């Protein structure tokens, strides 16, 4: 118990359940695409949506590039739309 901290995981989750609810409530919004800001970060914002009532995944361009992305439970994506999405927008072409 000392007095002095910084760049942490509390503050992180604390604002991420103010975000996360306030996009709950608002009825325009049917997703939202977060930032991949830290590397844990993602974990953390992924409970708390799940706790929350929404649905959350990861998607990034890159193997190092990952951000996490949420949608809403009506406009939840679907199965094999997730693994497209994914994999990107359409691959067919190669």
């Amino acid at each position: 118990g000392s007095s002095g901290s910084s760049g942490q995981k509390v503050e992180f989750r604390k604002r991420m359940e103010k975000e996360v609810s306030d996009f709950i409530q608002d009825s325009g919004q049917i997703k939202k695409k977060f930032q991949p800001m830290n590397k844990i970060e993602r974990s953390i914002l992924h409970d708390v949506v799940e706790v929350a009532g929404l649905t959350s995944f990861s998607f990034g361009e890159d193997d190092d590039c990952r951000y996490v992305m949420i949608f809403k439970k009506e406009f939840a994506p679907s199965d094999e739309e997730l693994d497209s999405y994914r994999r990107g927008s359409g691959p067919s072409s190669g």
